[PDB]
């Protein structure tokens, strides 16, 4: 498994889903009172193959959450539909080129690393659900993805040596 192909495909491609991301909408305001507190280690250095069984993790998750009913903010439906295929290939890449270390991924799913991932995506959906998918709800999700999107092209320095 080589690193280099791997680290600029996710480059490219992630940066497609920021700019599919920003067409949504008008321009992402950081700022809100929300606070879902990414975990410490989605910044930590970490072992290679990790990084790549995270950022899969962070894809999948993020492909969960725009599965959700946008209707409530008018975004174009088709641009949605582009950042899910977006996200649904990237992940298909990870899919494959991860292959031979599929059973190491298994046990890594049970780490403390990846426990702090999911609960931390549970926490977003579970905005999503309490504030019942409103336009308010879903402009701080958005903003909320696209900090995912750039700490993505930061876990991507692991995979350069």
């Amino acid at each position: 498994i080589n690193y280099k192909q791997l680290q600029l495909q996710e480059r490219t491609n992630i940066r497609k889903c920021q700019e599919l991301l920003e067409q949504l909408n008008g321009k992402i305001n950081l700022t809100y009172r929300a606070d879902f507190k990414i975990p410490m280690e989605m910044t930590e250095k970490m072992q290679k193959s990790y990084t790549a069984f995270a950022i899969q993790e962070m894809l999948q998750n993020v492909f969960l959450v725009f599965r959700n009913n946008f209707s409530s903010t008018g975004w174009n439906e088709t641009i949605v539909v582009r950042l899910l295929d977006e996200l649904h290939q990237q992940t298909v890449f990870l899919k494959t080129v991860l292959e031979e270390k599929q059973e190491e991924r298994l046990t890594w799913e049970m780490s403390s690393t990846a426990l702090h991932l999911k609960s931390y995506y549970w926490r977003v959906q579970r905005y999503l659900k309490l504030m019942k998918y409103n336009s308010y709800a879903w402009m701080v999700v958005r903003a909320e993805i696209f900090r995912n999107f750039l700490i993505i092209r930061r876990l991507t320095r692991n995979f350069q040596n």
